[PDB]
């Protein structure tokens, strides 16, 4: 399935890991987007208000789903159906999150 | 929804990564199983050939689909629709494989 993570951590918060299913909805390829923040998906007709829900969920460190229109590599649209989810260690320190994008 | 990491890397490959609904869909929790192989949903009634062919999977590196029957923590018996998926590096050296599990339900 559709899959990535980030390391809250790390300058940007960039994606570290993708799933193939990622890889095919986006036309990027792994060595294109490791290291990026997954903002580069974002474009023109994406809605301002939905990129704040998000930002808020990230620096709450809550779990979060919206929907927002992204770009392909290709310059393709498509409706992100986002679930944004925390990890916290065994200390109870934030690690990572995972998103699960779905295709609409 | 449900996915693991395990990491090659290391001993058994072992997980490394677990999503929440992995956590709810085993009963066991993060701690529980992190640094372990994931063969510990396995169970009595698991056939050993799908699980052979996993093995055989995991040592060519190549990606796989079957169905097993796993075990909750509890003890539950569940179908589990299992993809598994190697990650190569940028020199091309094995560096993860993630997998995706469904219950067959
Ligand atoms: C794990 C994770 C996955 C994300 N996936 C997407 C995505 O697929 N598409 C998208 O537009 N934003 C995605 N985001 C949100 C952006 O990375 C970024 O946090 C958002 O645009 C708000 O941050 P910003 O205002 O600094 O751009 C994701 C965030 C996280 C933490
Ligand atoms: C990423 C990944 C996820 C796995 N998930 C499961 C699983 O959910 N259920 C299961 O029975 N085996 C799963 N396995 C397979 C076991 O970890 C192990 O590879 C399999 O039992 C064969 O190894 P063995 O014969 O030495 O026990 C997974 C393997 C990998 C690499």
């Amino acid at each position: 399935k559709n899959f990535v993570i980030t390391d809250p951590r790390l300058p940007d918060n960039p994606i570290i890991f993708a799933s193939d299913g990622f890889l095919e909805l986006t036309e990027y390829s792994r060595e294109e987007i490791l290291g990026r923040n997954a903002r580069f998906l974002q474009g023109p007709e994406t809605d301002q208000a939905t990129v704040q829900k998000i930002r808020d969920a990230i620096r709450d460190q809550r779990e979060t789903t919206v929907q927002l229109i992204n770009y392909t590599k290709s310059g393709k649209k498509f409706w992100n159906l986002l679930h944004l989810q925390p990890v916290r260690d065994q200390k109870g320190e934030l690690q990572y999150f995972y998103g699960v994008q779905l295709d609409g």
